[PDB]
């Protein structure tokens, strides 16, 4: 997260860190046994870490759980990043509590202008790389599709939404990928991509979760 | 490397990739059994990979060798990055050939204005992250100390040199770290740090190797 602020400890309880011996992507806990992330975050073996604040220090709220089933969207297009959504079934249910909680799926697609919260342990610089210890937070609005398309001529599908600021300075970045965009308590986006990070005229692009509730439900039910 | 070009295959034969299950730093082969890198690249277990071109494809020239002894400069200052130099003794001697060769230590410190070659599999973007497959190369001059100091008020010690362009656009970046700066066939610098990558007025800073030949020799001899 570039230009965000340090979240209050355990204030984003649905936030998870995907680990492979190092943090490489975020995700969201949607039920005691399933995590939603980005298909581009796929790895054959993943340890999901919940209840994290300081990614490098054991603080006593952590739950570490291996992924049992990693299911990328059948239509994920690695090239265009269309359908960049993945489901992780954990090897065992987590203990839900105050620091480890679920986020709701969207009842409807959010209108442009709604204020959302984005979080992650992603890169904090607009240039170069800086990995933070503490979870970062960013308040940012969902932009009109026209602004999104305009910024990325020919690349935005209807499964994508832009969130951020046309002025730059504030945005998600590498390492925030697969992480959540929560608006009015519902998961509306997944950190996907953007050109650079926090650059003027290059808002972040996110997977539009409201287009996948059916799929998410079907999959959970079938697995 | 930001704004560089793809090196001709095996044209930088002293270049090595430091691996921990992924490429994280470069280094230089100074003898059939020793590699020079940056102290900030220290890890307790490292696999040194020589003869690489495409970091993700076995091309048939690779030599993979575990580090036996990793020796950080006794005066490395993690805070200022002063004395950012490390020596890696390989578990066994490599087979020197046309794609796996040594680079000479400096006979003297290079004057500002000399043209050097920097190489690596480091990040290729000025904003965001992009890890390349093929080794990247950059031709760039050593800048006058006055320019260096000016760009980084109070941080440059006499063990540091700036290499690059005050205009930006071209530079080393994260992942090129510990890698070589070769001028007229001698190792004159080690990729150390900079503010961002390829930004105007923020040239890359490198460890000045000509200040350590004694140390390098002593250490090799004593180990
Ligand atoms: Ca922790
Ligand atoms: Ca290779």
């Amino acid at each position: 997260i570039v230009g965000g602020y340090t979240c209050q400890e355990n204030s984003v309880p649905y936030q998870v860190s995907l680990n492979s011996g190092y943090h490489f992507c975020g995700g969201s806990l949607i039920n005691d046994q399933w995590v939603v992330s980005a298909a581009h975050c796929y790895k054959s073996r993943i340890q999901v870490r919940l209840g994290e604040h300081n990614i490098n220090v054991l603080e006593g709220n952590e739950q570490f759980v291996n992924a049992a089933k990693i299911i990328k969207h059948p239509n994920f297009d690695r090239k265009t990043l269309n359908n960049d959504i993945m489901l992780i079934k954990l090897s065992s249910p987590v203990k839900l509590n105050a620091r480890v909680a679920t986020v709701a799926l969207p009842s409807s697609c959010a209108p442009a202008g709604t204020q959302c919260l984005i979080s992650g342990w992603g890169n904090t610089l607009s240039s170069g790389v800086n990995e933070p210890d503490l979870l970062q937070c960013l308040d940012a609005p969902l932009l009109p599709q026209a602004d999104c398309e305009a910024s990325y001529p020919g690349k935005i599908t209807d499964n994508m939404v832009c969130v951020g600021f046309l002025e730059g300075g504030k945005d998600s970045c590498q390492g925030d990928s697969g992480g959540p965009v929560v608006c009015n308590g519902e998961l509306q986006g997944i950190v996907k991509w953007g050109y650079g990070c926090a650059l003027p005229d290059n808002p972040g692009v996110y997977t539009k979760v409201c287009n996948y509730v059916d799929w998410i439900q079907d999959t959970i039910a079938a697995n």
